């Protein structure tokens, strides 16, 4: 069962990810966590961010394929605020991320651990 | 124009990737390069490997979603041999990777630089 935990407790490795926005659009992708470094992406955008802990966790989203819609329909680069706390297991976690400066724009994410780093 | 170069010359960062196997199947995904570390993945599989240089570059492929076909139809984990040399620019590169132990099983990959690491 999931339990409130610091997102920074996440095991290092590669994660599978599924999300849905407030626009009711879905997307899937990959997420990698090293130290505090978080990098990932899908067929249309990529994202990087550093697990804060003393600051708000900002996840920089960069659209690299405009021929494909954005789960948020922003049509440009933007920032997502990553919660300090998350509901998780040793291999699972979910979180609600909203666009920085507009909590009406968000995505609910489910992350599944796939394997550790080499 | 592309020119033969050591795959280890690749700039660090996140790359967009497109590939086609000998089975004539296509796939797209993301690839990250740090030091010699290479991690990436798509909607059905993920991959890790360390840029060799003194050894054969082995790229460990792990299927994490069997509900989706594999560009190679292997139906399990396997290894790809990454060439020491690659045709590339500062933001582009292509390579031919075959399954370790069977050069008849391969994928031709095109990688496009998206952005550097934070
Ligand atoms: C560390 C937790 C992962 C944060 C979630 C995340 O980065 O999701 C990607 C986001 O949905 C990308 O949306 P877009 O492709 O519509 O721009
Ligand atoms: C460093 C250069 C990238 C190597 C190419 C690569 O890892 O491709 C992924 C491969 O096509 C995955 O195939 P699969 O999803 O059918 O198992």
């Amino acid at each position: 069962g999931l339990v409130p935990r610091g997102s920074m407790i996440m095991k290092d490795g590669i994660y599978s990810i599924i999300f849905i926005s407030n626009e009711d659009s879905c997307g899937e992708g990959i997420l990698i966590k090293n130290g505090n470094m978080i990098t990932g992406g899908d067929i249309a955008s990529v994202y990087q961010g550093v697990l804060s802990e003393d600051e708000d966790i900002i996840l920089h989203v960069h659209r690299y394929n405009y021929e494909i819609p954005s789960v948020l329909n922003i049509e440009q680069d933007y920032q997502l605020v990553i919660p300090k706390k998350v509901l998780s297991n040793d291999n699972n976690l979910t979180l609600h991320c909203h666009v920085r400066g507009n909590e009406k724009l968000f995505v609910d994410v489910y992350a599944k651990f796939i394997e550790p780093l080499v």
